[PDB]
């Protein structure tokens, strides 16, 4: 139930705002790329976006619903678990999902729901959104809440290795 990070370990020591700024960077500042829903067309448990700009992908991983034309327009909703930022997205609903060959970083357990009725003002659309325009605050703020309800001395600011620490991150290979 609890937020669960995992983190190659090139990035112990960086704090979580530090390494999301710099994959917002990594990622640039509309369209898509070499990724979509799974199963899709329209919604998926993963909903996958590479870079126009770069290497740069992430996986949003839950039960999400895009709108299309269909009022609210272009409006990403439903559930969203957890969120994969890394490079080199491959696979799709023929290969049993998508994946990042990098992985760097992945956040779980995120618990967050948007309604159709809110529009692109959802919180689940601003997240990913917020992702795909190269500014990471919206998901920082959730994540930031997450880390205070289990801990109040960990924040966006808390190292991989200092939440590794506090028992909601695990370092994997790198």
């Amino acid at each position: 139930m609890s937020i669960s990070i995992s983190y190659s370990t090139t990035y112990s020591g960086w704090t979580v705002a530090d390494y999301l700024a710099d994959w917002s960077a990594y990622f640039g500042d509309d369209g898509s790329n070499t990724g979509g829903f799974n199963p899709g067309p329209f919604d998926g448990s993963q909903y996958a976006l590479k870079s126009t700009a770069s290497d740069a992908a992430f996986i949003a991983g839950g039960d999400l619903h895009y709108t299309l034309f269909s009022n609210p327009s272009h409006t990403l909703w439903g559930k969203l678990d957890s969120i994969a930022l890394g490079d080199t997205l491959t696979g799709g609903a023929s290969s049993g999902g998508y994946a990042l060959d990098s992985q760097e970083v992945s956040f779980s357990n995120l618990g967050l729901d948007s309604p159709i009725a809110q529009g692109r003002d959802g919180t689940v659309h601003k997240v990913v959104y917020g992702l795909m325009s190269g500014d990471s605050s919206a998901l920082q703020g959730q994540i930031d809440a997450l880390l205070k309800a289990v801990d109040p001395s960990l924040s966006i600011n808390s190292t991989f290795d200092q939440l590794a620490a506090a028992g909601v991150a695990h370092a994997t290979p790198a």
